């Protein structure tokens, strides 16, 4: 299926992925397709921080959705 992932800084980018997929592969595809770690990105959908180890059946996601990007909390 094809997603578009929205970025703050209004780029977007299309990946392919599965409805099976775990969310830990899914956070492979991004880290090898834009290089940036998993651990320097959360990704939130319907308002849910995606969890590793769970499939994105379980969140009844659409095909063609568009998925929030978010970098980390501003803090200090």
């Amino acid at each position: 299926m094809q997603i578009f992932v929205k970025t703050l800084t209004g780029k977007t980018i299309t990946l392919e992925v599965e409805p099976s997929d775990t969310i830990e592969n899914v956070k492979a595809k991004i880290q090898d397709k834009e290089g940036i770690p998993p651990d320097q990105q959360r990704l939130i959908f319907a308002g849910k921080q995606l969890e590793d180890g769970r499939t994105l059946s379980d969140y009844n996601i659409q095909k063609e959705s568009t998925l929030h990007l978010v970098l980390r909390l501003r803090g200090g």
